[PDB]
């Protein structure tokens, strides 16, 4: 999708990190580190099971990773080596229109916030009515808010199909315009807000913002993952190492910026 030059000796699978230019960022600081002292780096985009399915006919190298459970299996297949390396950490947002027709509270629990959304969504008798926008394209955002509704019991896409359960099937950016252009509620990420124009920021309502809590379901952390089969063994190991370490990796993303606002957070204190 893309080749960073700062002879092609690092291949990486990713989808949201280089969609939003980090990949960018990261590989022109390795490439540097590595020459600046004793190469071009290639950007795979991909969605976390493709790269991992890449990982395991090797198209590439290693593989930024959104899913802890899909990590750890592909470690026990051989997929992957062991151990898995946090990288940063990104944040999902519930997002809905001013006129808060479900009427969400603030500090209410999200799961909660998606019970009351489902409510009035059922009752269909509010202005506008309460409906939820799902890409409902197997991508991690779409994973998210399916995890979020099985968690409160419901099911909005099985029969009895919930018409409320607006498919809208595009990337981030277009997918939130479009919950905010149609008056509907969404999960999104912070990346994906800060690259709208400012006027729609004020069409919609931030009713939940991810934390860095380890246990906040809005959370979005991010792996990297090093191929067993991998080619250029000794540099995935070498950008894996790089990637966490206070000075390389770390201080590029919490310098990584867009609009003005530190895009992802570093990893945890390790
Ligand atoms: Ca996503």
């Amino acid at each position: 999708e893309d080749v960073y030059d700062g002879p092609v000796q690092l291949r990486i699978g990713n989808g949201g990190a280089g969609q939003s230019g980090l990949v960018k960022e990261l590989a022109d600081a390795f490439i540097k580190s590595k020459v600046d002292s004793g190469f071009k780096v290639a950007w795979y985009k991909s969605d976390t099971t493709v790269t991992i399915n890449y990982l395991k006919d090797g198209i590439v190298d290693v593989g930024i990773t959104y899913s802890p459970v899909a990590e750890r299996i592909s470690i026990k297949h051989g997929i992957s080596e062991s151990p898995s390396y946090y990288a940063f950490r990104d944040h999902f947002m519930l997002i809905g229109p001013p006129s808060n027709p479900a009427k969400l509270s603030g500090d209410s629990d999200i799961a909660d916030m998606f019970s009351k959304m489902h409510d009035a969504a059922e009752a269909g008798n509010t202005k506008p009515p309460v409906r939820f926008l799902s890409r409902y394209d197997k991508s991690a955002t779409n994973i998210k808010e399916a995890e979020l509704w099985l968690s409160i019991g419901q099911v909005p896409w099985a029969t009895a199909y919930s018409t409320w359960y607006h498919q809208y099937i595009t990337f981030p950016i277009q997918a939130l315009t479009a919950a905010i252009l149609l008056r509907e509620y969404t999960i999104t990420d912070y990346g994906t807000y800060l690259s709208i124009p400012r006027g729609l920021r004020d069409q919609m309502v931030i009713y939940k913002k991810g934390t860095n809590d380890a246990d906040d379901p809005l959370l979005n952390p991010a792996h990297l993952l090093v191929g067993a089969r991998a080619k250029n063994a000794e540099m995935a190991k070498e950008f894996a190492k790089w990637l966490v370490s206070k000075e390389g990796g770390q201080k590029v993303i919490e310098g990584f910026k867009k609009d003005g606002q530190q895009l992802y957070s570093p990893a945890p204190y390790r």
